[PDB]
């Protein structure tokens, strides 16, 4: 990949992201699901809420094909990808994980929105990582 693409990839699979922790028990959730009726959990532990939104983008760029659309609401995820491509033109393992898998796209759009704002495939993601992890 070249950059991050301006706009949605136009046939490319979306996957809404995200992570879920708990603080007392570092037990938590990570996962996604997208608008080609794909979904995926993963449970985690000795994990935090940053290094869930991590893993959700992990595993999103893991299934994906060479082209993908990624929503998630997490500005640190963002950043962190943001960052590496503007250097290239905390949680170190994970992030080297991510890029290994960025590196390996042809197009990736990354937009962040704002979570528990009512927007559709972020509340289905969310509902599926937070069961178990944070109370309803
Ligand atoms: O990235 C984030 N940031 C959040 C911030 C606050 C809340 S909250 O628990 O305080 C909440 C819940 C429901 C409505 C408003 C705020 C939940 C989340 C969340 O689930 N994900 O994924
Ligand atoms: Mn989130
Ligand atoms: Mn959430």
């Amino acid at each position: 990949m070249y950059q991050l693409e301006k706009e949605p990839i136009v046939g490319a699979e979306t996957f809404y992201v995200d992570g879920a922790a708990n603080r007392e028990t570092k037990l938590g959730k990570a996962g996604y699901v997208t608008n080609r009726g794909r979904q995926k959990v993963v449970t985690l532990t000795d994990t935090t809420n940053q290094k869930t939104e991590l893993q959700a983008i992990y595993l999103a760029l893991q299934d994906s094909g060479l082209e993908v659309n990624i929503v998630t609401d997490s500005q640190y995820a963002l950043g962190i990808i943001t960052q590496w491509i503007h250097n290239w033109k905390k949680n170190v393992d994970l992030v080297n994980q991510i890029i290994e898998q960025l590196i390996k796209k042809e197009k990736v759009y990354l937009a962040w929105v704002p979570a528990h704002k009512g927007i559709g495939g972020n509340e289905q993601v969310d509902k599926l990582v937070s069961a178990g992890i944070r109370k309803v």
